[PDB]
């Protein structure tokens, strides 16, 4: 029920009854803890509840990482021994500053395609020159990705140290589930050409993936047999393993190695029949053996890479990000998004200076990890040692990989990117607007590819955002039958208006975007024209001073003009939505006060929260003429003060 | 007072005591007389009453365009003449389709620099070759001001069909101020080379402004004395004439002409004595008497001009908006921005194919305008017609006309754009966001040029803007005593929270940027840390539920696991701020009502407005677990429902 009996309260009186009023070592030691976070999860790791598990789960993880760095290091277009080093040296780096428990950084499919693409750019593929020309092309990609891995980890350190791990959130997820699934599309379209085995030109810029769709179909009958048969057979046994294990993976404690299984099925068929040599099957060449020495990132590349470093930064951190946030979801703890942007971007910097790649963390890989039973960061360092052991001696083994098997592993690993476009569907009964926002998101980053594309739906993003607010569902306000409860009239039928009080609410806040539209919505739908009123009284006004002036050299009320008298004698805004006032909602307010006020129509604020008053108070909005006496805390206070003043 | 006596109402109680609920001929000659607004405003113009006055306001803006438009041609580095042609092509055409009487359309300040700088970047000046050349050059700096204008013009017709003239809304006032500041700067500096004589390299791109500045300084000492002690004088008689009319302006009915006496005794000086002979004082040169054939733009150009067009449109409309919407405020009439953008658009469009370069309006011509005794467009027509004269054969005389006292005049023209600083220094007590919007489009606009320091403002501005809700005053409200009105409680002292039941206020509306922050702050604000007690509770049920498990195999309450039971048994939310409600939003909403009914604390929502609800619905939010029961109308309702409702 309600009993709320009380005097009619102003902002003034609510005032006067609520009495408004306005290191060394310790720390040392706190920040070099939060910057490590091994150094207080490793001594206190149970060995006994723990070890098993992580030993299983890093196992997994290494096996499933040997393919998938390769498929990925094939993707970005450097030569695949460099993706194992991925494998090991950002992963054990993960190890040390790394917080959640639950993730694996590794090789990850959109990161791979934006390095393919930047190493297209700056080292397109020639082929009038031939095999030289190859090793120096190479030698080149390999640079240019180790100075990128350098400049994203500094950004990554950079944005991290001044704990900007809020940048994610301006990416929301339509944008980022648009920008996955046209990556996905970019990495099929690459991998046509190692699934097909044509040999076509680095196509870079707008438009790359249409003129690169456009040459696979010209150039298709030149397909080579072999290829396409390897392919084929490559893709269906994955699929037929993937199928298997998600269809009983309750009776196998770990997820069959498939891939691995078909990178050395597909090896060893091809060492027994000479796919090289007779079906000139492509393959991945020749893997070195050892640890390469650290290399000096070349910054004479730093102007070429920046503009697609950040952005590449930033798409991984958000991946990442995701990922843990999810696992914490599903462990109890939480990760802490700076921490973890330093961690990265430690890993990338350690990778760069190390020959290496910008990388991030893969969905599937992490859920693995999870499934056989993971529960530190240790499970991951497990990994990394056994990738060692793989670049130590085992490197050698896969000379005689086809190619094509990797590109087709990449294919049968872009499951739910495309799956997305079930959600893309699903977006047409939700909110149009993220439909809208997916489907310019994709279509960018198709066309105008991923670095401009993220930045073309970033700032679409931020502008649909303030247009949002720039349509508002104004409504002129009635008080429900014996309740002190005012909504829409237009929706409510059987809400009804107060004789001679209007009450204009608009659901979205008054800034400098849509001041002018509150006011010109609040003039049309107060019933009365106020500025061809204004005018008229303004004219006849005029007219008079002509006419009393004229009569003195010879020797203000609307029904003394004729003009119509509006119903409504008071008018009563809800800045309930209002969040901060600027500039321009001061200049709309007292515009619409003085607008009114020669109406003959005296203009009450109700509903006005903390920092409202006290922007309007800072920003000189009260004076005299508007006194605090009208900024009511509630709207049916001003609809009674309303009443109780009706002019004569 | 207050005497509302109800039942508890609800969402679902709301609901039923509200009843929610859900050409050709006129057309054709409708939208005509809309695009030729003189067809309805000439026919009955009063001759007696506006005559005079429109004849006298167009001489004197007839007068005050003479000089200015010379100037401006100057600045744009075309012949002066062309500069006269703008006085005539466009503002006859505004004539035809204006539909502000009060302003006077032609050569701006800013437009001008624009397309300076424009014609600078495809038309660099070459010291190496001297006359050929510089005829070469002049052709092709007209060619490309003319393509600009019919760009111009086309991207304008193509924004105002369709009804796109709310596009300068995203232009707030704080910007725009420092884009004219920055201008008037720009200008400053660009007139330098004529005031001192110097001859420099065009200088293009970034930091532009400060390479011309440097070689100023450098060749300072080689600057003529002839030419400094001319435009000293110049610009002294300038300041004394107008001076002089600001503190006499009641007397005179209409403005010196300080400007055309200036330009006329500078070219009577410079014959009778022979400045460009003897002294060697730059002059105009040559202006062809007559008008020009039609020329047809140059399409090769339109993709180095497209990127500097735009802006250039939508910088001059802007202003023309701001300008006409003064004046309406002072005349009681509508402008409309539609009409205004088509008929600006026209006038570039004619002015480009007659051979002109982009126009706007000018605050002081308009002044102008309006005081000496101008109502309506014909005024501006007459103008036009007197500036024809001025084509037809008053165009040799103004042959030895100094080049520097032209630069003069535009120095003395930037007064207001360089007293915009006070308001610049004003902004730091009013608001420190306009300040910083104002700091960096300054900043932009001075270093990266005109054409990418607008687009960079305006992604400022709009990132500001969502950043501006992501810095909400979260409030844990409190009643005032013996009310229903809740405030916050850290800024009212008297006010006291309610025993048992919290309220949460976020003064911005919850969605994607801020929905995670919202969440967080909620966890934080509410007193007891969630996240950690809903962790400890997982833990404890599942090590019972493994303690369970061992013991068959062998053969929900916090107090029971001896967990700390929250003080507050309930948990409100005033969503009153909450616009619309995307799937981000929803996913946080259903988050925080998850994880407090973990945490045995019941979560009721309070002041959701019409589109909130509905949106809701559509979203599939309500569910047997979230009935529409907990969505109160208001704060009170739910707080005596949360009272009557304690939990065992
Ligand atoms: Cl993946
Ligand atoms: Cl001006």
């Amino acid at each position: 029920d309600y009993h709320m009996e009380r005097p009619l309260l102003n902002q003034e009186h609510l005032e006067e009854l609520g009495r408004w009023g306005s290191c060394s070592r310790a720390r040392a030691y706190a920040l070099l803890l939060q910057h490590l976070p091994v150094l207080v999860w490793l001594p206190r790791y149970p060995v006994r509840d723990w070890l098993l598990g992580d030993l299983l789960s890093g196992l997994s993880v290494a096996i499933m990482q040997l393919p998938q760095g390769l498929a990925y290091a094939l993707l970005a277009g450097l030569p695949p021994v460099f993706g194992l080093y991925s494998s090991f040296y950002p992963v054990f780096i993960y190890f040390l500053f790394g917080t959640s428990r639950h993730i694996s950084v590794g090789t990850f499919a959109v990161m791979s395609v934006m390095v393919g693409s930047v190493t297209e750019s700056l080292a397109p593929q020639a082929l009038n020159d031939s095999m030289i020309n190859e090793t120096a092309r190479d030698a080149a990609r390999v640079q240019v990705a180790s100075t990128l891995s350098v400049l994203v980890g500094l950004f990554q350190v950079g944005l991290g140290l001044i704990h900007f791990g809020f940048v994610v959130t301006y990416l929301s997820e339509p944008l980022v589930r648009g920008y996955t699934t046209a990556a996905a599309v970019q990495v099929f379209v690459s991998q046509l050409k190692y699934v097909f085995g044509l040999h076509l030109s680095s196509h870079s810029g707008p438009l790359s993936l249409i003129y690169t769709v456009l040459e696979v179909c010209w150039k298709l009958p030149q397909s080579k047999v072999g290829t396409v048969v390897t392919a084929a057979v490559a893709g269906v046994v994955l699929v037929v393993v993937k199928l298997l294990n998600d269809k009983l993976q309750q009776q196998l404690p770990m997820p069959i190695p498939g891939e691995l299984l078909t990178l050395i099925g597909a090896t060893g068929i091809s060492y027994g029949m000479g796919l090289k040599h007779r079906f000139e099957v492509d393959v991945v060449g020749n893997i070195p053996a050892g640890l390469v020495p650290p290399v000096a990132p070349n910054t004479q590349l730093f102007s070429k890479l920046v503009g697609s470093a950040f952005t590449i930064a930033v798409v991984g951190f958000a991946i990442a990000i995701s990922l843990g946030k999810i696992f914490a979801l599903r462990h109890g703890y939480r990760v802490d998004s700076n921490q973890e942007l330093v961690a990265l971007g430690l890993s990338n910097l350690i990778g760069g200076i190390f020959q290496c790649f910008p990388v991030s963390c893969s969905m599937s890989r992490s859920l693995v990890q999870e499934s056989t039973g993971g529960n530190s960061q240790v499970a991951g360092a497990i990994s990394s040692l056994f990738i060692l052991l793989i670049i130590v001696k085992l490197g050698e083994l896969f000379h005689d990989l086809p190619k094509a098997v990797l590109a087709a592993i990449i294919i049968v690993n872009l499951k739910g990117m495309l799956r997305q476009l079930s959600d893309m569907r699903s977006l047409w009964k939700a909110n149009r607007a993220d439909l809208l926002i997916w489907l310019v998101t994709f279509t960018a980053t198709i066309l105008l590819n991923l670095d401009l594309g993220l930045v073309v739906a970033v700032i679409f993003s931020l502008l649909l955002v303030v247009v949002r607010t720039q349509m508002p569902h104004y409504s002129v306000l009635g008080q429900v039958p014996d309740t002190d409860i005012y909504r829409d009239v237009a929706e409510y039928s059987e809400a009804k208006e107060v004789r001679g009080v209007k009450v204009f609410r608009s659901s979205a806040t008054v800034y400098f975007a849509n001041a002018e539209f509150y006011s010109d919505a609040l003039k049309q739908r107060c019933g009365v024209d106020v500025d061809f009123l204004i005018s008229q009284k303004k004219k006849l006004l005029k007219k008079q001073e002509q006419l009393k002036l004229k009569q003195l050299q010879k020797e203000s009320t609307l029904k003394a003009l004729g003009l119509p008298q509006p119903d409504f004698h008071s008018l009563i805004l809800d800045l309930g939505a209002l969040s901060f006032v600027d500039t321009v909602c001061l200049k709309s307010l007292k515009n619409i006060f003085h607008d009114f006020r020669e109406i003959e129509v005296e203009v009450y604020m109700a509903a006005c929260h903390s920092p409202v008053v006290s922007q309007l108070e800072a920003g000189h909005f009260f004076d005299a003429s508007i006194t605090k006496k009208h900024l009511f805390a509630s709207v049916h206070d001003a609809v009674t003060f309303a009443l109780q003043h009706p002019r004569p």
